[PDB]
């Protein structure tokens, strides 16, 4: 029964000591734009040497795994493997691969090159690619910098066919840019498409539990022995509760302690973290 307690001292040593793994959200937790959270790279190294699994979850779709791995290495996060990285783009690609199996058809993507790349790596054919004309069997909505009313209308035409799937990477209100600014996230486009088409999308990214299924397909992950660390209550903490994980709010990102406390006293227990730290650097003393 959470809680929102301060994670340090004996509590920290116990909670971290029993943990077999830690799942980290990235933006607002490891970094903000190109500003790394002080102590973040060292924590990850200490966790690995402590024998604990470290996995990474993000609703950012700008980078496919290879490029995402290269980013981690640039900001000073060494010794990570691509297999530890779980983006909403990766999980959407794997969902679509399964649903479009039994080999037919193509995916119409509202989104960028990183998303397209992950889909191609899952062996999916895309509607915008050459040798065109295949039937569109799914529309995938992701963060789309080049969105236009022309492509919305195109997407809705494909969705006239009830058999055409509608999938969204996530419903985040905001997408963080490298320069510290932000712009509306997939949430706005998803609702636009859902409203225009009169449909409800299959959402794969957190707080959807499907992201967790994606993870547990590749890794042995006991949710009762795993910490979920994030900076947004409505996405990361909710995700943790839905998956049965211990949740930790870090304060270096979007959500504030006051917000955490407002949900508590308002009875929204799924939006209240079990614990909080000022930054993930504070977890290092538990090791
Ligand atoms: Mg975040």
């Amino acid at each position: 029964m959470a809680r929102c307690e301060r994670l340090r001292g004996a509590a920290l040593r116990d909670v971290l000591g029993q943990a077999q793994g830690v799942l980290f959200d990235c933006d607002g937790v490891l970094w903000n734009g190109e500003r790394i959270v002080p102590g973040a790279p060292e924590l990850l190294q200490r966790l690995a040497r402590a024998g604990k699994n470290t996995l990474f979850v993000s609703n950012n779709s700008r980078r496919a795994r290879p490029e995402l791995a290269l980013r981690f290495a640039r900001l000073g996060f060494a010794g990570l493997r691509a297999e530890q990285l779980f983006s909403s783009a990766l999980c959407a690609a794997r969902l679509l691969r399964q649903r479009l199996s039994g080999p037919s058809g193509a995916v119409f993507v509202l989104g960028g090159e990183g998303l397209r790349a992950e889909l191609r790596a899952a062996g999916l054919r895309l509607a915008g690619d050459p040798g065109e004309d295949p039937r569109v069997r799914a529309v995938l909505v992701g963060y789309d910098e080049q969105f236009s009313f022309s492509r919305l209308t195109e997407a809705c035409a494909h969705l006239r066919d009830p058999d055409c799937l509608l999938v969204a990477t996530d419903r985040d209100p905001w997408h963080p840019l490298s320069d510290g600014s932000r712009t509306p996230g997939t949430g706005s486009l998803a609702k636009k498409v859902e409203t225009a088409s009169g449909r409800q999308a299959l959402v794969v990214g957190k707080p959807s539990p499907y992201m967790f299924q994606c993870i547990t397909e590749d890794f042995s992950v006991d949710p009762a022995r795993t910490l979920m660390v994030g900076d947004r209550l409505e996405t990361d903490i909710l995700f943790g509760h839905r998956c049965g994980m211990t949740t930790v709010l870090t304060l270096t990102g979007v959500s504030s302690l006051e917000e955490a406390q407002a949900y508590l006293t308002a009875g929204q227990r799924d939006l209240v973290p079990h614990y909080y730290v000022e930054s993930i650097a504070d977890l290092m003393e538990g090791l």
